[PDB]
């Protein structure tokens, strides 16, 4: 029945109107500067990059989504075998469901069976930390899929509107996370869930030892909208209130700038609303080390293995086109390519004290 | 006559299209920065605050609306008994009608019968001060409902277009107000009525001893529109002129910044177009001490006691959501939470010499 | 057959869609700040002002329009007797047509018969000066209506697209104008015709002794559009080209700022798209000494004497409402009232080197 | 078969919806300051200018388009004879086709037969330079039409999406172009193809001896869109990806600023979306020495000789109207006329470090 929520999440995300609903990534305010003399050939473009101790083929990851029941495992299986084929990292959805129910384990474990080489990323929610999870649950989440890192998700906006939500984010949870990180043999990434990471949140996590961030900004999947729908469906009055919050959060573009600026040495996944290899290029150019995606991967996976393979060819082709067209022979060159920032993202950055000169230098 | 106007005001406000008609609060240029790690739990959020010598449950008030006839008292009764239940302050509509006609008194006094503990705020119009009111009329408006404060309304835009309006705002009125304040045993609040308080107006009032303000800016009920409609109804030619003034006034968000900036120690109600607990949180984060609402409370009261209780539950939920999602454990924390100011509001503040650095410290 | 042009002009302005066509005044970027405590009563508002050696009742003028044939005279007669009634100045249309044909004289002279006391303003085009008019033609235009001033119009944009247009603006004409002005017993005003006066044009005229300006900016009557329509009517190919120029010119608001900034001691009519007393109040607040109107006066005059009387009552009411609601007891106070400049107008002024600080000192 | 591409190119450009598709020149952010007193007569405006060693009648050129087959030749013939009649320069389409196929030569050579006096500009693609072209190919393209210059085109965006495209832009090609330019008896112009020249690209080319640039920015013919359409037609999957890149590139107005700013002594053609003589005036005012056009000349030429003659009368009329209305007696005066830059173009220039003060001095 946490199982039911897992199913409902997929169903609404895949089939209802929640992608970018009343929200915006601010990526339209980011322009990559065209170079009519690139100085390179398309074929020499190198998209290889580091993901902790592994090498990955493309600076893109699939971020965590699902697991909990056997038809969710079959979706995981499809994503995983394509991810493995393409050499891209994959996170799984929250594994709480499997900690609570042993029959749910196999829908996660299937990932590692079919993708023995790529980084795989475990997932647990911050609220479970204030509610009694500790080391053991972490190591269990990790060994279940022989994970290379574990993501801990921030979802307070979701929890607030979720019919059976748990909005508990007491400071003690970070004391615990920091102790646990002592004992883990893989790194921790803190990721959001559609509402983005701000400078204050980034600096607070950093002060507890967190070095790896996944922006999951607003503009992509709208998790407040998903829970709103689940509220309409139950006739739960929170639904009209969630409607007033549909545009709540830090936009992806702004969150990439905020995290890069306030924690210049972070390893940074720029995600929330990444829908094309152009978006992924902008995310990286702006300051991310890698671009994350979830929803469009889900929708293709549902359509099948070949649809998902095609989706990835397309993303990769687009990313490379953007590198071609900015004269960027590799990922490091894209991270320093010339951009223009306009409109509302410019005004956000200015109001937040983001000095563009030092910004430019920090993103590189 | 005056009673007919009182009923027509309610009916037009309640049932015609005047809410935000060709006007704007500028609150869409205000963004509360999401914090994916709040550092608190939902259940620990504290919404209590000061309202002069009383404590109120939530930093929200219902501002003055009606009174004058028995069906208007029945609306006052509904508002008052729900306000009392939720522990929130309530102002009554202009009591001039009851000063002029003893049969109108009971439609005010009913408020205190059903709401013995909450702050109750009296109401008189500034024009009546240039036209012969003084101490006695103030003390009467007060004792009629054993008020904890009295509001004096500014409504020159309304009076200019009102068919039987009285646009008299001689400086002598403030000389009188200040002398009256000497002798009153409750504080005075000066409030506008849909057209907002500017820095020059705030400073001028302050120079006469007024320390309590209620912005009532444009963007919510449009009182120029209400009178325009009364003019169309009478075939009074002022109607076409009112139409040219529909967007006249200081937008609520700009008025909050102006007052807090030019009178930093003010006690400040941010109102005019507050329609959700998100709007209330914005008003407060921007500089108000409390958020005020009138029209949506009127529309729900008309639907009934249960509709209005539901309305309040919703507003409070929303407010707390916004506190949750900004890491604000209490109202003082919300007053200092991180914001972003964009677009037209930003341009307003810059043109008006509102130095943002100093704005920040003053709102805190 | 210039007389045909004269009638076509009135016909197209009055009945085709040329008012504000693809053009803008920039007055929506100017806000007058609302003062909830005006410090005055409506009844004490004084709209009187100076118009050269006369006193006028309201800071508004009717700018020049027509004359040429007897039905045009009957329009002039209607405008003139209402203008006299209200104590406002009136300019006539270009009198070239009456210099060229004696039968046209009476359609101008009729103005002075029916309006013995108000300022009356003669009119001649600049191109006639380059092409041979001199002193005598000026004095004849003047005596024909016992004018208190003569306007010389700048219409190169019009002349460029006008089928029989004369786009001759050789610098010599200004030498002549200056010599003429030596010998005239009444002042010269230089006015545009829908395309506005720039700082360069204003400083150039000033260097030749011109101190009185009428901005006639874009946003109101679009004379390029009028000529485009006359071009379509003749199947003259200039019509398509005129279409590309529909938004050509300095917007009225930007023209007011430019002229007041570059010639601080000018006597300044702000006109072009003034359609309401609020527009007239903005124009003055921004820097003009008086607001001018032509098209809407033309349209009401056609409908008749009483419709035009009503038109003026409305304008005057509107102007005074703006004064009331900014706390401006008189015209000099309105010239110093608080404003906000936003958006495109702001970006215009910044780009053109209009230092806002010095701007505010200079308009007062 | 390259010949098929040549035909399809013309056919899609002339008859599909690709002019300004999802793209923008930014020319609407550029305003020419109207001068109500021009100081000149229309008839004295002088549009003569230099094009390398020749004089041309008007500061406009037709940029290269087509050639390859005899119906393409007949379009080249029409353009050429009108170009000759009006005294304007004409570039031809990429002559690769005629290097590869002797039967395609005559469709280029026809240009010189019918236009013995005007400047004629040859055309080759940068990618053919990385892939083996050298001096001889350059000299053949030149002698084939007795060219006065040869344009080399930058089209990586196009090549990336083109079904049979060749996205090779290795730095070596510039070493070769530099050596070739040693040996050529005519100058080289480097032009883009709808995606614009940036300051990095311009400075790089300059460092290799290139002093003549043709911006061909975004906002006019969208070459990504043309290839996208060829991809739809073949069912090539690159189509959906092209669609994500529709708004890729430097807008014409920004490109002109960037090239003029970064290479102040460049000879500069401003092109890409020039559709009227007002556009042409803006491009020159902003920094270009000449305005270039392709697509609308193609569409008129297809309709016939008289339609193209009319097209040019109209452009020239428009150009001269903009000169008249800015008080510009000649091209040098238009280069230094007063402008206003707003909106996104302003923000582009600011973000890219284009100091407007120095920009003004350099543009003049
Ligand atoms: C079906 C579904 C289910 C979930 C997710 C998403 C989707 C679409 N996401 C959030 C996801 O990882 C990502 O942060 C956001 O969806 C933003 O990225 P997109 O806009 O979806 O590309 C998510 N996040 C996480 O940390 N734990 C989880 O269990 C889930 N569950
Ligand atoms: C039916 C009605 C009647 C009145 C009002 C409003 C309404 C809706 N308001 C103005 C009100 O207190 C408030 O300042 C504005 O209406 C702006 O807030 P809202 O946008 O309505 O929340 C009001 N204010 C006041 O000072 N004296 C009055 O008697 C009235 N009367
Ligand atoms: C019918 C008609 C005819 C004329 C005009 C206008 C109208 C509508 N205008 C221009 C007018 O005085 C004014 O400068 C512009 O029309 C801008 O003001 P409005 O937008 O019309 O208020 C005018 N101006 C002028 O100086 N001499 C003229 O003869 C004319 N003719
Ligand atoms: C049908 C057709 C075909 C070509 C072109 C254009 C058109 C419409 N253009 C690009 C052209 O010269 C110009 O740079 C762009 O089209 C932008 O100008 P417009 O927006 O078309 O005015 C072009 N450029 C070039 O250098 N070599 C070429 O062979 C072609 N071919
Ligand atoms: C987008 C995400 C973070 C969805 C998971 O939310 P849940 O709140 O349903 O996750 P668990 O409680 O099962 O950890
Ligand atoms: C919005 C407001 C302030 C309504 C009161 O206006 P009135 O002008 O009808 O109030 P009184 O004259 O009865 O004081
Ligand atoms: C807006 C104006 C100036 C209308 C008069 O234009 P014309 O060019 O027809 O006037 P004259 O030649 O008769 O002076
Ligand atoms: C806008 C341009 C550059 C059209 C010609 O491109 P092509 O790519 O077809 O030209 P070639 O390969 O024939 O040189
Ligand atoms: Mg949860
Ligand atoms: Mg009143
Ligand atoms: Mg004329
Ligand atoms: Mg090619």
């Amino acid at each position: 029945d946490i199982v039911n929520r897992k199913v409902e999440h997929v169903e609404i995300a895949a089939f209802e109107n929640v992608d970018g609903l009343s929200s915006s990534t601010f990526l339209n305010d980011v322009i990559l500067v065209h170079q009519g003399f690139p100085g390179i050939s398309f074929s020499e473009i190198n998209t290889k990059t580091k993901f902790f101790r592994k090498e990955i083929s493309v600076p893109v990851m699939v971020t965590g989504m699902t697991g909990g029941r056997n038809e969710l495992g079959r979706i995981n299986k499809i994503i995983a075998e394509v991810a493995e084929k393409f050499g891209i990292p994959m996170g799984v959805g929250s594994q709480r469901v499997a900690i609570e129910k042993a029959e749910a384990r196999e829908s996660f474990a299937i990932v590692r069976k079919v993708a023995p080489t790529i980084p795989i990323i475990a997932n647990l929610g911050m609220p479970q930390l204030v509610k009694g999870y500790g080391l053991k649950e972490f190591q269990d989440a990790i060994q279940m899929i022989e994970a290379d890192a574990i993501a801990v998700h921030l979802n307070p906006a979701q929890e607030v509107f979720q019919p059976e939500g748990e909005p508990e984010y007491q400071i003690y949870a970070l004391e615990k996370l920091r102790d646990i990180s002592k004992e883990l043999s893989v790194p921790i990434i803190v990721k959001e869930s559609g509402n983005g990471i701000s400078m204050e949140t980034a600096k607070l996590l950093y002060s507890y030892g967190i070095k790896n961030f996944d922006t999951s900004g607003q503009g992509g999947t709208n998790w407040i909208a998903i829970e709103m729908i689940r509220d309409i469906r139950r006739g739960n009055w929170k639904a009209e209130s969630a409607k007033n919050f549909l545009d709540w959060g830090v936009p992806t573009a702004a969150s990439i700038m905020e995290v890069r600026y306030s924690v210049p040495d972070s390893f940074l996944v720029g995600s929330g609303g990444i829908r094309s290899g152009l978006d992924a290029a902008k995310a990286i150019a702006l300051g991310a080390d890698i671009a994350g995606m979830a929803l469009p991967v889900l929708k293709s996976a549902i359509e099948g293995k070949e649809s998902l393979e095609q989706f990835f060819r397309k993303i990769i082709f687009e990313l490379k086109a953007a590198m071609m067209l900015t004269g960027s022979k590799d990922v490091d060159a894209l991270k320093k390519t010339s951009i223009v920032i306009l409109g509302k993202l410019k005004e956000w950055a200015e109001y937040r004290g983001i000095n563009l000169s030092i910004y430019e230098k920090v993103r590189k």
